[PDB]
């Protein structure tokens, strides 16, 4: 039933893309947005990313600033927030950067269809939470994260995970750093891919703030 | 800044600006290509004012088939203001239509005074061209698809100095990838549309990491429930 406070933070091009048509990472935001993202990571209890992001970018999801890591450790918490990968078939690579880098809890959320052999290998390095049939049940995952002490969850994204979280009615706020470039492309990942809403299913927002940061602009939206 | 910013006295083409309304996740319409409420009345008025000051509006054939817009100036006062200064009530209306599929009963042909231009490719069927020439100037450029650089040169040569691209995802890509666009205005509406196959502000092929198009933020203004971002086109990042 219950869930953490959940927000999406992503950086997108002016035409709404998270990455190119080849699924390759480009520089959307500068140092100042990277510092803001690091502050968010430091204050969040957990960070969540989809398997698509892990496979494309192999990110570590760590807090980068030594001062922020020390501030978290001084307050009793691990240097990094809990890192959560949403991954139905348990395909998270065993030598992924989320496993090589930093201290803290890792969680792989898999589906009940996931093969047992891969689940066991991952369980050496992470807590594995099983929900749903062929796909992770994000509502049940969310309540299970809240049960464990997670009150603040940052969805770092993935176009499809963003869709999954938003269409399930789980998100409280959306942060979009809009960068000063056009990426383009029909098949380029956008801020929200997945199936998409029809005319009668559209999700209303309210604009909370708009702040210019370096060469782009940060839009913060409250979900209705 | 390598992009040569054009103005009303530039030689090769009009000043060109894209205007669109999009969702907070970058979509122009749903995955069924259906129009939805993105902009409020104030953004509709801002759009209308832009139309009134432009010499020409350009849309892709896809927009004409999906939405059937007239592309007219709506306000009687804005039309009268154009008229009083010797202009046609409506700016020139241009459709980028490679295969000459613009319907003969399209709303572009029924509503309002002003010139109509159908830009077609050299390969478009001559039967459908001759039918279109009863209602419009037809201009042929490019072998199979409309050559937008050449089209832009021809619009300039006729005396068009200001071109509003009202877009569609594919035409926006065409103009942006050809290096033809000076400014980009996006009203960002207070909604999520979503969808992998939902049209975005710029679809088409897309840029690789070596051909990204750099912008500069000119202004950000809140309007009703959303926000208007205006971007100046700088050159390629490489
Ligand atoms: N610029 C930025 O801010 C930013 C941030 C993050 C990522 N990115 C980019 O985004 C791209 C990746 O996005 P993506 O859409 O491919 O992958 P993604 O959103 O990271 O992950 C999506 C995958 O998660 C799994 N999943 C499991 N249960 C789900 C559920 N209930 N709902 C939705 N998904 C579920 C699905 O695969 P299975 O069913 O097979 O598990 C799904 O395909 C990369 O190119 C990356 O660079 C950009
Ligand atoms: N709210 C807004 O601001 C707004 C405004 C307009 C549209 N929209 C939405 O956009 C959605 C989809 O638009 P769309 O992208 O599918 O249609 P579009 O961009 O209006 O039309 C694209 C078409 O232009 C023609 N074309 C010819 N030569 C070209 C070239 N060199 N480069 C690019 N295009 C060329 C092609 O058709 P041929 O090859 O057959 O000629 C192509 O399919 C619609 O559902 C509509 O609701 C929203």
């Amino acid at each position: 039933m219950d869930r953490p406070f959940i927000f999406i933070n992503s950086a997108m091009s002016a035409d709404g893309k998270l990455s190119t048509k080849e699924r390759k990472q480009v520089k959307i935001s500068g140092k100042l947005d990277f510092e803001r993202m690091d502050e968010l990571r430091a204050h969040a209890d957990a960070i969540m990313v989809g398997i698509g992001t892990v496979l494309a970018d192999d990110p570590s999801l760590t807090v980068k600033s030594p001062e922020r890591k020390a501030a978290r450790k001084a307050a009793g918490k691990s240097e990094n927030p809990v890192r959560v990968v949403v991954d139905s078939s348990a395909r998270t690579p065993l030598n992924a950067d989320i496993f090589k880098k930093g201290e803290g809890l890792r969680i792989i959320a898999v589906s009940n269809s996931a093969p047992e052999e891969k689940i066991r290998m991952l369980e050496e390095k992470a807590l594995v939470i099983k929900t749903g049939a062929f796909r992770v049940d994000l509502t049940e995952l969310a309540a299970k994260l809240k049960e464990m002490g997670i009150n603040s969850l940052m969805v770092e994204g993935g176009a499809t995970l963003n869709w999954g979280m938003l269409s399930a009615g789980l998100v409280d706020e959306v942060y979009t750093f809009v960068g000063n470039l056009i990426i383009g492309g029909k098949t380029a990942p956008t801020f929200t891919d997945g199936e998409g809403f029809t005319e009668n299913e559209l999700l209303g927002l309210e604009l909370s703030s708009a702040e210019k940061i370096e060469d782009g602009i940060l839009l913060k939206w409250k979900v209705k």
